[PDB]
């Protein structure tokens, strides 16, 4: 019952006679573009990212919905953020159908929730579930006993050898900044803002306590992404290495009351909407960054990973990236 | 080849058992929601509807696109922007098709360029040009002979008297304050921020003055819009009259070098889409606006028309409107 938008699609190059290229998408989570240091934050909330060169920061990007069910899907859309639908996403060929029928090797760890049907069609190997203790190597870390993003990264080196010498898309799905308890999510060395609010009842929080505790997950967010770039060095001698990263919605934190996220797009705050957007690349790459302040949507990431393997595909064939 | 939205639609009080419904909507034309005294400008440029009792303003619209092409038929359709698309617009049932099938008479008068489809399965009769001065009697009151959209309202008793008895519901698509030469849309008596850019080569006015022309601009449409309502207010014993306001789009007035609209939704800057919207009624019409700040776009307009004339149409239902 699929309904196709890029049979046309073709690699213009193959593994085989340049270069494989490995990507790590990292789906973010309730991050919020105004509290990213290089959208003019007045805290520094990405230190380690500010330092490593071929960061590319975007500081006008809005999400396609305020929620996880919508959002995620709507990401590896053909259909763009105004003919998208979520009840019937999970029916259409998505770009990562079209990678994988053109023989890049795909795989999504989840430390969050799961795909939203994104992932439905591909084998279920190619899923993980990083939530879970059994497979997440770094969860006692913290009290909650809550596993981490950066134990996605752990074994990922037998993925690219079971792959060795394919292209290679590999979606790290993070916690990220979820909420309501921010505290959670961040290990005691990212415990930099305080004091913080510890409880579930936001509007309890004074707002400052609540702005720590979600500043405080953004650093481990920062620290997630470093160590997701400093794994891809690790690899670029043999492959092209990228990284992009977009969070799936903002946060509400207490702006006119306004909590969480989930308000429709016609109502929804400003707040829920304007995601941070980052982009590396190696330097041997060749692929070059759109201007910071280019106006940019989640409809840019389909473009952009089919762009990352020299994919064309008609349907999206002059939409802007987040690459050229 | 119609393809129908509406056809379940049903109108729960008819005129002959209730007071007849007179609505006038005036479809606005470059006017942007940031030159407007109510939504916080810095200058009077409303001064005559500030002082009429039953005007709400709306801070929050958005238009549906950026230029009469596009937003015109938007304004009049079932869709809403999301699922709207320009290139069939004129094969949809229209929210005129279906007030004119309930037996609204509907009456388009234009002093702009044309309803872009919206008129075109209705009778001829009932769309009538007045940019040319052998309809529109108000054309020599300027150095331009530039027919004035006041004209629109000469002889309107007539139409009023030829339906006597039934809602109707009038369009008067006006020029306002369409670029470049926003010296040439006001006569003289609206002349009162000076010194006034005069040319058409936007780049080169002084910017100063050439917001004081497109504000100039502005008086004159206050002016119009009042004289609209003080009309209507001439029928008020025997019909219920109310007056609605949209613009189709805004204007760039040299933000970033950027000048006239046009510009594609993903990329426009806002100023091209914040556009005002005002709704009058009289107090004897049970009508209750929405609140000042709820957040619109044209997509209220087709269900707002429709509860105007007590009519329910189930693709609308629910949808947000300028009044309740
Ligand atoms: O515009 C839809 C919005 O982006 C989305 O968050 C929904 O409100 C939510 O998915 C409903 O559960
Ligand atoms: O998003 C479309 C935009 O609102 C519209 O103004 C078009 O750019 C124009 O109609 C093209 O001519
Ligand atoms: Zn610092
Ligand atoms: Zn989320
Ligand atoms: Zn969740
Ligand atoms: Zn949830
Ligand atoms: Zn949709
Ligand atoms: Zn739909
Ligand atoms: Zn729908
Ligand atoms: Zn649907
Ligand atoms: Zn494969
Ligand atoms: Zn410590
Ligand atoms: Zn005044
Ligand atoms: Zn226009
Ligand atoms: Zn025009
Ligand atoms: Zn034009
Ligand atoms: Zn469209
Ligand atoms: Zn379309
Ligand atoms: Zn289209
Ligand atoms: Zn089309
Ligand atoms: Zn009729
Ligand atoms: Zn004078």
């Amino acid at each position: 019952d699929t309904i196709y938008h890029a049979k046309d699609a073709v690699q213009a190059t193959k593994p085989d006679m340049r270069k494989p290229r490995l990507v790590v998408f990292v789906v973010g989570e309730t991050a919020r573009a105004d509290h990213v240091s290089f959208n003019g934050y007045e805290r520094d909330t990405f230190p380690q990212l500010a330092k490593i060169d071929g960061v590319t920061n975007f500081s006008n990007v809005t999400s396609c919905g305020t929620s996880t069910a919508y959002s995620v899907p709507c990401m590896f859309s053909y259909l763009g953020a105004d003919e998208y639908d979520v009840d019937t996403a999970k029916y259409q060929e998505n770009v990562l159908d079209t990678l994988d029928r053109l023989g890049v090797s795909i795989l999504w760890r989840d430390n969050n929730s799961d795909s939203k049907g994104v992932m439905d069609k591909l084998p279920k190997a190619q899923f993980a579930d990083y939530k879970s203790a059994t497979n997440n190597a770094i969860c006692n870390t913290n009290p909650y006993n809550e596993c981490r993003d950066v134990g996605m990264l752990v074994g990922l080196d037998d993925f690219v050898a079971a792959n060795n010498g394919k292209d290679m898309l590999i979606m790290l799905h993070q916690m990220g900044n979820h909420g309501p308890a921010y505290f959670k999510r961040y290990d005691e060395k990212f415990a930099k803002f305080t004091p913080v609010c510890e409880g579930n009842e936001l509007a309890k929080c004074e707002h400052q306590s609540l702005i720590n505790a979600y500043d405080n997950a953004l650093l481990a967010t920062d620290d997630f992404i470093a160590q997701s770039i400093q794994w891809l060095q690790t690899h670029s001698n043999a492959y092209d290495v990228s990284m992009l990263y977009v969070s799936d919605h903002g946060e509400s934190l207490g702006e006119n009351g306004v909590y969480l996220h989930g308000m429709p797009n016609a109502f929804a705050p400003k707040e829920q909407r304007s995601v941070p957007a980052f982009f590396w690349t190696d330097k041997q790459t060749g692929i070059t960054p759109m201007a910071t302040d280019t106006v940019l949507t989640h409809d840019a990431i389909t473009p952009t990973l089919l762009k990352l393997f020299d994919v064309t595909a008609d349907k999206v064939k002059d939409r802007t990236a987040f690459i050229r």
